[PDB]
C-alpha cells in the first residue's frame, strides 16, 4: 500500500532567490488582468442566469488561450433550492490530471442573487469576481514556468458555482457546488485505476481565495494543519516588502497576521475541510466593509492591494511546485 498520500506532510517548498523575486514581481500585470480578466467578471451571475453562462465561457476562454496544457472540464449538477431543482456548473482546470498530487487553488464564480434596487446590480466585485481574475492572471503570469510540467505534483484550479444562499445562509441553502464536488472527488478513485485513494487523498492543499479586493486585509492563520504553509505566505510577503517589490506597504499593516480565529467561516472549503482536506483559507476577518452590499463593485476595489497579494500567490505556487 504506498504512502503516497502522506507525502503533503513532508512536501517543502522550494525558496527562490531575490533575482527570482523580481523576475516574478514584474511579471505580472495588474492593468492587463484588471482589463482582461476582472471586468468581463464584473456582472450579474447568480447560477443558472444569463452571467453564469458568460463569467464561465470567459474563465474557460482565458484558460484555453495559454500555452501550459490545462485540462477543463465543467461539473454539472442538479441540486433542490428554496426555489425548486436547479442547475449548477463547476469549472475544473487542471495541469496534469493523472497526476498523483495537486496544489489546488479555487474561488467562487457565482454572484449572489439579489433583485435589481434603484437600479443597482450586486455584481460582487472582492465576492469574488477579483479572487477568480487573480486565479487567471497567475495562470497568465507563470505560463512559461507551468508549460514545463507537461514530486509526482503538479496545479489545479476549481472555480466553484453556487457558493452563495438564495436566501440567507443556511446548510441546505450555500456551498451547492463545493458540497457537490468535494462528495465526488471523495468517490472518484485517483490515480486512475487505484484500489483505494481518492482525489481528496490526492488534493496536497486547497488554497481558498475569497472576499479579496478591499483596503487593509487580514488573513488570520485558521487551521493548525496549514498553518506552516500560512507561515511560507508571511515569509514571502515580508521578503518581497523588504525587496522594494510590494506597492503601498508596510510590515505594521501587513496582510498574513500571527494570528489564529477559533470560529468556523461557512465557505467553499468546508465540505473538503471535513472530508480531512488541508486548507488555507485566504478570506480576510473582518470582512470587507462592502460585503453582501451593491457598494461591492470595482470603485471600491483597492489596485495596488490586489497587486501585491498577486505577486505573493505566485511566488507561493512556484516555490509549492518547485518552479
Ligand atoms: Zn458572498
Amino acid at each position: 500500500a504506498s504512502a503516497w498520500p502522506e507525502e503533503k506532510n513532508y512536501h517543502q517548498p522550494a525558496i527562490l532567490n531575490s533575482s527570482a523575486l523580481r523576475q516574478i514581481a514584474e511579471g505580472t500585470s495588474i492593468s492587463e488582468m484588471w482589463q482582461n480578466d476582472l471586468q468581463p467578471l464584473l456582472i450579474e451571475r447568480y447560477p443558472g442566469s444569463p452571467g453564469s453562462y458568460a463569467a464561465r465561457q470567459h474563465i474557460m476562454q482565458r484558460i484555453q488561450r495559454l500555452q501550459a496544457d490545462w485540462v477543463l472540464e465543467i461539473d454539472t449538477f442538479l441540486s433542490q433550492t428554496p426555489y425548486g431543482y436547479r442547475s449548477f456548473s463547476n469549472i475544473i482546470s487542471t495541469l496534469n490530471p493523472t497526476a498523483k498530487r495537486h496544489l489546488v487553488l479555487a474561488c467562487h464564480y457565482d454572484s449572489k442573487y439579489f433583485s435589481h434596487w434603484n437600479n443597482r446590480v450586486f455584481v460582487g466585485a472582492t465576492d469574488s469576481a477579483v479572487p477568480c481574475a487573480m486565479m487567471l492572471e497567475l495562470a497568465r503570469a507563470l505560463d512559461k514556468k507551468l508549460l514545463s510540467l507537461k514530486p509526482d505534483l503538479s496545479l489545479q484550479l476549481i472555480f466553484f458555482d453556487g457558493e452563495e444562499a438564495f436566501l440567507h445562509w443556511s446548510p441546505q441553502d450555500s456551498l451547492y457546488g463545493s458540497r457537490h464536488l468535494a462528495a465526488k472527488m471523495a468517490s472518484t478513485p485517483h490515480p486512475p485505476g487505484a484500489r483505494g485513494t481518492s482525489q481528496l487523498h490526492g488534493m496536497d492543499l486547497l488554497v481558498l481565495l475569497a472576499l479579496i479586493g478591499a483596503p487593509n486585509p487580514t488573513f488570520p492563520n485558521f487551521f493548525p494543519n496549514s498553518a506552516r504553509w500560512f507561515e511560507r505566505l508571511q515569509a514571502i510577503e515580508h521578503e518581497l516588502h523588504e525587496l522594494g517589490l510590494l506597492k503601498d506597504h508596510s510590515l505594521e499593516g501587513r496582510y498574513f497576521q500571527n494570528y489564529s480565529y477559533g470560529g468556523v467561516i461557512q465557505d467553499d472549503h468546508i465540505p473538503f475541510l471535513r472530508r480531512g482536506v488541508p486548507v488555507l483559507h485566504l478570506i480576510p476577518s473582518p470582512f470587507p466593509e462592502v460585503w453582501h452590499t451593491m457598494d461591492d463593485n470595482e470603485e471600491n476595489l483597492d489596485e495596488s492591494t490586489i497587486d501585491n497579494l498577486n505577486k505573493i500567490l505566485q511566488v507561493f505556487v512556484l516555490e509549492y511546485l518547485h518552479l
